[PDB]
């Protein structure tokens, strides 16, 4: 059982932290969905509406086929930062299983609070990777029930709401997370709140009864969560001067996996300080996440990583170390890094450095 | 190190879901358990014993021996549903560790409510597998207190009762689920709810005092919980025409592992819609559970898997596929089986499909 | 990918448990920690301080670099049982990273609670494994507020306990355990309580003000936590009539771990009744949390253990058994041991006993 991959990073130079992903890989293992073939394609992407004020129009186009029956989700969202804590959205969508869709609009905010942070830290450590914290969620959302489908499970929400007590907003959690979903919360060292209901009523919309609900959960982290610990890098709208676009999709059965991915975006180099750049910390949650997935077959890796550099620049540090450079192309295969490849592909998060400068 | 290992499934035909399974394998790497060696016999049997109401007679046989020690256990219990969703059981049993033994005799009720159920999924999805919801227990048991270990153990329980408060019911959850027990809980994605205590007194029995308790406690699953996800299939009573049986064994030490699995049974395959039929669908929780064990040593696979049809009835799909086929005799082995064995031994729930008609 | 390493016991014969200690490994995969390189030293000794009253002297000193950020901490405390339940500490320490310091001293009260205990498991088990309870800690803690730092983090605390409620002690779990470390807790079977606040206050100590706090806790376990399963064994207060001590290090990056352990300390061996003595039963958590890191490389083993008994004395039963014997020097290596050495490394609990007498 070989597992081939290849990756590409291509460098934007000056103040840019854009770069070009690209991602491919295959492997002859079955997938571990309890249902199969199952395929998926996912495109997003990012453009400034409002850059004076700092405004994102934000689009997810997912479609996918399991077991046969097709499934897509489209939204649109606006996003801006209000403060350096808070984040505010309103978007629209739709979504559609087999012969069944609908819709819905919504208004949120999310508040990101960090537990007890310090200067002696802040000074003191160079590169930090666990910061702990809880965010929470305040969400508007308004679904038109222009069907008999909607109309029932409105009803059954409005019982288990009206008669549940306490005991609805904790129970929801097991319905919320779905299969394995649950089990992943504490891997990744992750808890969710119970969810508050303020309020759920109907309204009268243009086009006839519209089911609409405002409630809050928060989510808090040990450090692994990255949408906490890394809350501002992970929305880089400053440096979003032109569109960005990531795609990717895969192909799964009971006798492989194939994947591609294809991005053009910012954030893939960073600040590391004193006239360094470095290609952003590795994000954790993917990590632990795939690592539960990722143990069920040995594997051989046959995988290649290229970096190009802006031109001029050269690396300063890797560990592990290339394998070859022409110029401002940088190549590592084989020996180090295919251990590191094996690690991080069985839920590893040992730390891959690629530090460059002029 | 190899696993070695044999299935075989020999099906009925016409209206029939019942069939013949038997497993075998041995591989030669240390048990994890922390007491070694480890033998262990379980018989269960399910008789018809009143066909019009739907009553069964269920018993279970456990012997087993841990670090020299014998242990046994018998049930017999009576079961039926009152609704598609109350079952009822009543039923005694006994105990013994070395020296020791005692009685019990129970009345129990198990509500299973499925949270949110709706026709769009139902009407939409040809094969679902995650169906989440809570599994509701009401328990009378009795216990004659009629040697003086009972007698001590029955005084320090109503201690805790009396003076726990809500720490009781909260804290014996990790007492109940001894060891390794307790984290395999959130690993399948369930949760088990604190006990509540409705009556806990001592009546004079013929030969003695007798305890009795009222108990009360719910166990919840996002969908990887056979127990809720498939609460009818999982009890195919309107199937049971006849004695059903399974007798299963292991022996295992620091230097392997052997066991053998023989049966007979109603539930074996199912209709899938449109004259065709499946093997069923693979419970969740036992693969997700032994996966907790089956990822510390590395092996190959020696495995083979033996299916006979009915006469004159022919596989119409099957993924992986199988390797050679004899009229109605279907065998799998190597290739693609061979790693989704490998797959399956170590956690992964990657479906095998197999669909057969005439 | 091979895995090198070498272990070795010296037993104390008579009525000694005492054992010498060491420990090798080498293996070339990358570390887990996400900052590497990682570096890390750790010194422990116990005096008798008060033989007498059995009062025992212990010290801790660690040495680590993170990344290139040196830490440090260094604690000396005094123990002592007051019962065969409580245990009390008095000490003082203190810490450092890179250019921050803070020293503190504490006195702490531990009560270990087993639940449920019986005579009729007492009598018959012959080596019990997982027992169940739970572990209430009492502590009194004071840290002069001698910098600015201390002092932001100080009035940071105050502001949540004052206006967190409840809130305060349940999210303070996130915060506490860091990382990876949340996720640990479910894995052994362990549950943390709540923080209880009972005090905080700034006393004026000699060289300016000091923040007070007394706050409580417990910690639970289904058994795999050995703490609480074996709290008398872990604390061999009566067998320390001369110094112990242990010390480790190790050194990791991106392309390899090596670990050194050498020590000299009681409770290597214990009587296992009628004249026979074995080393004592590996503890559980170690196993199961290295469990958590030790399966994202494949690797092959190359590994001897050598066990020295006291002269005249023969093991009487080992599984697996030794590969070679000289006199009272006996090495376990390849086939069942190699196997077994897997197996623990991926965190694996099979029982690896050892028996020896005269
Ligand atoms: C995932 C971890 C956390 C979480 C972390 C965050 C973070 C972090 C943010 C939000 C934000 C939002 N969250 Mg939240 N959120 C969670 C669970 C939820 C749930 C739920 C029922 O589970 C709901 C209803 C919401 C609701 C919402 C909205 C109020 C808001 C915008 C969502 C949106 O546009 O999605 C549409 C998007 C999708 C359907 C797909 C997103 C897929 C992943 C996450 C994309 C990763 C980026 C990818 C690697 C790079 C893209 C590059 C492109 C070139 C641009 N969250 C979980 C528990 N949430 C955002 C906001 O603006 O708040 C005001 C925000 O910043
Ligand atoms: C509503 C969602 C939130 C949000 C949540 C997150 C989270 C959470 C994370 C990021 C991360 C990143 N985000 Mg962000 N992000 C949002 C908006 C943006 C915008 C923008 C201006 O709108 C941009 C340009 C970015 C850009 C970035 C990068 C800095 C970084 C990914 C680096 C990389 O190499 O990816 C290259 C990409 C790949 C190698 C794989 C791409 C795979 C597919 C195509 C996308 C991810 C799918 C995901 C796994 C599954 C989604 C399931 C949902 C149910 C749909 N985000 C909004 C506000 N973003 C990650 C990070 O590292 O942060 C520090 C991260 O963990
Ligand atoms: C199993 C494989 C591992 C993985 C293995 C590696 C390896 C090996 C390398 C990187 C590298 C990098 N990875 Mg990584 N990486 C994973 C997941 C992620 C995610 C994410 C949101 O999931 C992000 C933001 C990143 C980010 C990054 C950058 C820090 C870095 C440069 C980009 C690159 O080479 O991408 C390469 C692109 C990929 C690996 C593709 C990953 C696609 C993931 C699995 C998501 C697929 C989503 C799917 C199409 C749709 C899901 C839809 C839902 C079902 C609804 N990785 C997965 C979990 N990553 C490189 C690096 O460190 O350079 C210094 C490097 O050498
Ligand atoms: C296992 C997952 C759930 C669970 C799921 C279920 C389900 C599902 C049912 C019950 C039912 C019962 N449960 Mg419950 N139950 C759990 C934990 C408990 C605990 C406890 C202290 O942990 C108790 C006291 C009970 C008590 C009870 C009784 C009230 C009742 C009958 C039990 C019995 O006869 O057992 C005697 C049986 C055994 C000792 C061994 C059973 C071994 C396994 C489960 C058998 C699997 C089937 C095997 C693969 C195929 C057999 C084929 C043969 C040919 C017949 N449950 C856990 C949390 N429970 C049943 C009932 O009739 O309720 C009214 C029922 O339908
Ligand atoms: C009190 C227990 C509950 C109960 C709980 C469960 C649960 C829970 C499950 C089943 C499952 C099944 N049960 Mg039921 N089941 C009960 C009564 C019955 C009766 C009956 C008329 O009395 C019958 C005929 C069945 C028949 C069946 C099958 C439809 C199915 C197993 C298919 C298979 O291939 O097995 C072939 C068997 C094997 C390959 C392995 C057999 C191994 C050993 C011999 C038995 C299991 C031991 C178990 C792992 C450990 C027990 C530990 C306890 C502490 C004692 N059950 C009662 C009401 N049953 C499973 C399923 O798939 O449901 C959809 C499942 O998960
Ligand atoms: C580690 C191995 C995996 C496993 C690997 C496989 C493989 C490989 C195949 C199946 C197949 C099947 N398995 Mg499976 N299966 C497991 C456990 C289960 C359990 C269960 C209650 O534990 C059930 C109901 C089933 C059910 C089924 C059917 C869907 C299907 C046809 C029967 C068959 O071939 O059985 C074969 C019989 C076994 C594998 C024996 C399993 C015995 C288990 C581990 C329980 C032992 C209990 C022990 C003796 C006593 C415990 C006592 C307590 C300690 C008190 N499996 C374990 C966890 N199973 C086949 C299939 O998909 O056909 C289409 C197939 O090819
Ligand atoms: C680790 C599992 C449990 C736990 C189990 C125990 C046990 C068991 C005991 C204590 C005891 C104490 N615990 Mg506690 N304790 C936990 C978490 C905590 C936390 C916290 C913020 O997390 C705090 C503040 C405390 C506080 C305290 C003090 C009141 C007291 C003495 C500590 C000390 O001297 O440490 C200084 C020591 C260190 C900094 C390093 C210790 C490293 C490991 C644990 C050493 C293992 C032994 C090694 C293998 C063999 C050494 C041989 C040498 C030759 C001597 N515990 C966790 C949840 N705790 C002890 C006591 O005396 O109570 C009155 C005691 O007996
Ligand atoms: C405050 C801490 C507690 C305490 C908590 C524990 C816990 C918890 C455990 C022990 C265990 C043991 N302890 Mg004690 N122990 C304390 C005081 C003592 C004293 C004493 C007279 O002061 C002595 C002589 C001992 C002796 C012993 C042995 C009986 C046994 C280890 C056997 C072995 O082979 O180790 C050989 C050692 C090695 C092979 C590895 C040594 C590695 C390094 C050098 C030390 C451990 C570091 C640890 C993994 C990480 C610490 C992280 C902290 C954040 C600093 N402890 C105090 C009271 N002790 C263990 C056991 O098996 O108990 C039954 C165990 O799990
Ligand atoms: C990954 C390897 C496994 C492991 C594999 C083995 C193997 C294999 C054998 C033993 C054996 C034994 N082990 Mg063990 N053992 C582990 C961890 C422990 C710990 C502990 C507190 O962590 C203890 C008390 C013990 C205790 C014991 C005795 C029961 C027994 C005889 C001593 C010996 O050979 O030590 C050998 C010494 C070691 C294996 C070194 C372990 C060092 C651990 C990993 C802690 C390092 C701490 C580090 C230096 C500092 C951390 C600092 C913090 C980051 C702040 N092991 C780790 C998790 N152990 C032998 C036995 O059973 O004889 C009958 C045997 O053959």
């Amino acid at each position: 059982t070989t597992a081939h991959s290849d990756y590409e990073i291509i460098l934007e130079g000056g103040s840019s932290s854009w770069g070009q992903v690209k991602g491919r890989a295959k492997v002859n293992v079955p997938a571990a969905i309890p249902l199969l073939p199952t395929d998926c394609n996912i495109r997003i992407d990012a453009k400034p509406l409002d850059a004076q004020k700092g405004v994102v129009r934000f689009t997810t186009k997912i479609e996918s086929v399991v077991d046969s029956v097709k499934n897509t989700l489209n939204v649109e969202v606006d996003i801006a930062n209000e403060t350096k804590d808070r984040r505010i959205a309103v978007g629209e969508g739709s979504l559609s299983v087999g012969d069944f869709s609908h819709s819905f609009s919504f208004e949120g905010s999310v508040v990101n609070m960090y537990y007890y942070r310090s200067d002696a830290v802040r000074r003191n450590i160079p590169n930090p990777i666990y910061m702990q914290g809880r965010q929470f969620h305040d969400i508007l959302m308004k679904v038109p029930l222009d069907n008999n489908d909607l109309v029932d499970t409105w009803e059954g929400f409005q019982q288990s709401i009206s008669g549940g007590g306490a005991n609805f907003g904790d129970w929801i959690r097991e319905f919320w997370f779905i299969g394995p979903a649950f089990a992943a919360i504490n891997e990744g060292g992750q808890r969710i709140s119970p969810i508050v209901v303020n309020s759920s009523n109907v309204e009268g919309g243009e086009k006839g009864p519209v089911g609409v609900t405002r409630w809050k959960f928060s989510h808090a982290g040990s450090g692994v969560v990255d949408s906490i610990s890394r809350w501002t890098e992970l929305f880089p709208v400053e440096q979003l001067n032109k569109p960005a676009s990531i795609e990717g999709g895969f192909r799964s059965d009971s006798q492989g996996i194939e994947v591609k991915v294809d991005g053009n975006l910012p954030g893939v180099s960073r600040d590391a300080g004193g006239g360094l750049r470095r290609i952003l910390n590795h994000p954790l949650i993917p990590l632990v996440h795939h690592g539960m997935v990722g143990k069920f077959n040995d594997f051989t890796v046959d995988t290649q990583l290229k970096i190009v550099l802006p031109k001029g620049y050269k690396i300063r540090y890797a560990a592990p170390q290339f394998r070859s450079q022409n110029l401002e192309e940088y190549r590592w295969s084989g020996g180090a890094y295919a251990r590191w490849v094996e690690h991080v592909c069985k839920g590893g998060t040992g730390q891959f450095e690629v530090l460059y400068a002029q």
